[PDB]
């Protein structure tokens, strides 16, 4: 739930935005953190958080000029989609 120090909803949007725009290269640990985050809120049943983090991540990875964030997002998105297909059976409409 607590990712990059950020705990609250809009606190996550702000700090993870500044994170993706400053960092030009996410390491595998950074990628796995955001997978675990977007899986945690599925286990905490906060699909409002899923809605936010998916659509807003995409925005940030496109706001970042680096294609490494696009492949990072592709892996994170993929894994978290699968988690929703097992846990709920369906995914949130957002991509």
């Amino acid at each position: 739930g607590n990712l990059a120090g950020a705990v609250e909803f809009n606190d996550v949007k702000t700090l993870l935005r500044e994170w993706i725009t400053t960092i030009s290269d996410p390491m595998e640990e950074d990628i796995l953190q955001v997978v675990k985050y977007c899986t945690d809120l599925i286990e905490e049943k906060d699909l409002e958080k899923l809605d936010l983090v998916i659509k807003y991540m995409k925005r940030l990875m496109q706001q970042s000029v680096e294609s490494v964030w696009n492949m990072a997002f592709d892996f994170i998105l993929d894994n978290v989609q699968v988690v929703l297909q097992q846990t709920y059976g369906s995914t949130l409409k957002v991509t």
